[PDB]
């Protein structure tokens, strides 16, 4: 079983996935992001967010207003199933979840909530 990804979110505002698949055999998953720019995260910053596709809008809304000293994420959110802090260029965060937190008929996303990104950055997470 592959129980982990390495991402890197870019100064052109991409992630390098659009897809992810968590084996369903994990009983954890991680996550690996960063930032291989040369931009600052107040600039450029990075997440790795994820939530059902219904939540989406909201979980990047709320992160919107949150600011940058929260991450854009608003605290202690239970729609994020789990979340990387913000970084900026030569920054890395990783994340650990329990796949059981995964309901099998869902459809999550996962997106950065960085002010403006999750037009682009973003893609499908899905357990198989
Ligand atoms: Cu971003």
């Amino acid at each position: 079983a592959e129980c982990s990804v390495d991402i890197q979110g870019n100064d052109q505002m991409q992630f390098n996935t659009n897809a992810i698949t968590v084996d369903k055999s994990c009983k954890q998953f991680t996550v690996n992001l960063s930032h291989p720019g040369n931009l600052p995260k107040n600039v450029m910053g990075h997440n790795w967010v994820l939530s059902t596709a219904a939540d989406m809008q909201g979980v990047v809304t709320c992160g919107m207003a949150s600011g940058l000293d929260k991450d854009y994420l608003c605290p202690d959110d239970s729609r994020v199933i789990a979340h990387t802090k913000l970084i900026g260029s030569g920054e890395k965060d990783s994340v650990t979840f329990d796949v059981s937190k995964l309901k099998g008929g869902e459809q999550y996303m996962f997106f950065c909530t960085f002010p403006g990104h999750s037009a682009l950055m973003k893609g499908t997470l899905t357990l198989k």
